[PDB]
């Protein structure tokens, strides 16, 4: 059983254990700010800095995960709270593409909305170029910001969101609970098969963008994780 | 919307928030005891004292849910540690199986291994005659405790194990995620249509049971849940 | 080459191996509860009924223990929780002072705070008459609740904690470290001279305490030790 | 609060989250073969991917740790039953010593026995050339093989060795906890300045070392660790 695990109750500027990317950055409270509210474009993804062996090419088992995390979006004067947070799964030699205009694409994908990955979107803008619901909303991505699959949500200014996914390697399943302020759960799932998606080892982390016009915070304030992968 | 959320950190047999059923007791540390040890076929069982509307005649919606729960299974000499511990959901009216032989049954299903409640169990001992794996397992059951899946798992004795739970209506899907002792995790999901298979009031509880020589303790720590049913 | 080694992993009043003074009583699931939730400036300790040889008057030397435990305390309805676990050693005579007044004499010493002991305190109500810190801690005590050293630690309700002791002969060092709920680790250690401060025959054992608005649980889930005295 | 924790009940080759170095191996019960027994002056170590931030330049903290796992050391015919087993914290860069000759030097120092490095050591060959000690031994070494402080132990072959070390950052007392096969402890301490002696990011992790009369089965079985920094 080869294990994976951790848990971040806050964050600091110089853990090893994470990989910062772009406009990242760590607030004195301990919360990790993923956008600059004062860049064109801005873009920040953290990621735990080691690499999660999530199948084997050899047994060919994939392994089963559990997490949880919780972010915050803040509105801000006199930008278009966009564009949103999203939780990924890429390879570990992921990096933030090259000349990525952020917006839509929550710093994972190109123009066209495409790219290596798999994740949990949290989208507070409406882009009409990748075929996005009319309100708010939480989807599933593979390798493209046009989700496979979305759900009507919202992001309350300045509330803070609980999140809660689990992967079932079996029925290739991954399952998203999502709290919001009011108490009131919205979920999720989608059989996403990662061993066909994504190669044996991966990164896992979070990416957020704006623009021109569209900005907000985007705050990651904790995340607990593990991973199991059979060997036998 | 329509939501339902409570958490229990410890219990207490004089609140009226929960019903008792069966040898359950509840112990000066708050932990909910199921089965009586000096008992033979002991069965016990709680439910949250509130019946929770799961899915409407009128719109046909299903709600969607998260539950976290923790647990702990200890041996004792010179028996068996037994039988296991199972999180179900029945009818409102749901009572302990008459004439209940506990054992292999976790006090939910009558001697053939059949009743009506959809559920995750948590099974300690290998009963033939319901089909079980030769090892320790979590098994989804849907109305029978012949499950329709199973993983391998390992009760730790003494060990207090962490269980998450998310049902996403849309996909009718039941994942479950668990914690062990080795910090691994463990995930089972499987499709259950709970408007098919449960009337559109419910409760959700757990149930355990032992039997002559097959004896063990079966202690439920900490319980929340929260569910949503659109009516819109 | 004189070693004591033994192991529990669960207790029952009936097994002799061990003394029971005061309000202490032995949960069905074979936790040891220290204080009686019902009664007023409640008491109880628990022992290792054989006196461990620490040190012989022969050739002046002192054993090392390698000695670990799990504990839980755990609020309750309306009681301040108070006032914490101290595992100690002391003269194999010891009982519970006379008339003790609990709360924040941990039952280990008189009024003034002043026993004949040396342990470890889980402390969770600051007792300003005995110079306790502003919040909960650990401390390490010498014939006296005023603890000689104290680090900051946070007591977690229905939180199971784990905690493992060194004492080295050779520096009289005593480290203890304990790992929280969270998973972070809070350590401890002070150079404390056993062959100067206690007797040859000692006894190791756990105590706890309360007072009239001042009431907890305070539970001892399990406890291994190894201690080893050169005799050569 | 920042903290990093793992725990290896076993071990595979394969696994991202540990670095071999020279001849270690992965065995097929998991067990890590730090020599191999056809070599000369042979020299495998194994440590944690992850660098590790034993303290910061920004709050002057120190991290605190705890950490146990066990190894074992089997003789063969008809070798001499040489070098040991060392547990050592060195700067992430850490690689085996340029030309070294196994030996006595643990595959951690030079020639001379110098080295950048803290870690306690199991020598089962007494090296004159290191100031040894007559009899196998365990020692705390800084920056040489030739130990600050060392303390009689027994090296029995096929015996499985659990040890427990505990580093206190406020007294900087490194803590050490052994347990024989015949259950008898040997414990031994020693004040080291950690963030005197090491930079801010290292890397933990075991090494082992023969020579050409020199071999033996140098097997390392579990390993735990929890460390925790105070950004406070
Ligand atoms: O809250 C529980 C707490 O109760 C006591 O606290 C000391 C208390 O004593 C009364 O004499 C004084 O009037 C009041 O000012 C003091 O605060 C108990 O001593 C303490 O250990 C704890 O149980
Ligand atoms: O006004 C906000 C809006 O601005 C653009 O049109 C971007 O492409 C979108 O992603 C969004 O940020
Ligand atoms: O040994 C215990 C075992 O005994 C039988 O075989 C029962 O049918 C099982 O349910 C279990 O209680
Ligand atoms: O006999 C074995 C012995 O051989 C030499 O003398 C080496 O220097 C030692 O490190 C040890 O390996
Ligand atoms: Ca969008
Ligand atoms: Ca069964
Ligand atoms: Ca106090
Ligand atoms: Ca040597
Ligand atoms: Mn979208
Ligand atoms: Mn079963
Ligand atoms: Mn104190
Ligand atoms: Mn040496």
């Amino acid at each position: 059983a080869e294990t994976v695990s951790f848990n971040f109750n806050s964050f600091s500027e110089g853990n090893p254990a994470i990989n910062f990317q772009g406009d990242v950055t760590v607030l004195s409270n301990g919360n990790i700010q993923l956008t600059n509210l004062n860049k064109v474009n801005s873009v920040g993804r953290v990621l735990y800095a080691m690499p999660v062996r999530i199948w084997s090419s050899a047994t060919g088992n994939v392994a089963s995960f559990l997490t949880s995390f919780s972010f915050e979006m803040k509105d801000i004067k006199d930008y278009d709270p966009a564009d949103g947070i999203i939780f990924f799964i890429a390879p570990e030699d992921t990096q933030i593409p090259a000349g990525s205009i952020g917006g839509g694409t929550l710093g994972v994908s190109d123009t066209k909305g495409a790219g290596h990955f798999v994740g949990v979107e949290f989208d507070t803008y409406s882009n009409s170029e990748y075929n996005d619901p009319p309100t708010d909303h939480v989807g599933i991505d593979v390798n493209s910001v046009d989700s496979v699959k979305t759900v009507p949500w919202n992001s309350v200014s300045g509330a803070v969101v609980k999140v809660t996914v689990i992967y079932d390697s079996s029925t290739k399943t991954l399952s998203v609970a999502v709290t919001n302020d009011n108490g009131d759960i919205t979920t999720i799932a989608q059989v996403v098969d990662l061993k066909a998606k994504l190669p044996e080892r991966v990164k896992f982390g979070f990416s957020a963008s704006g623009s021109l016009g569209g900005r907000q915070i985007h705050l990651i304030r904790s995340w607990s994780f593990t991973s199991t992968l059979i060997t036998t």
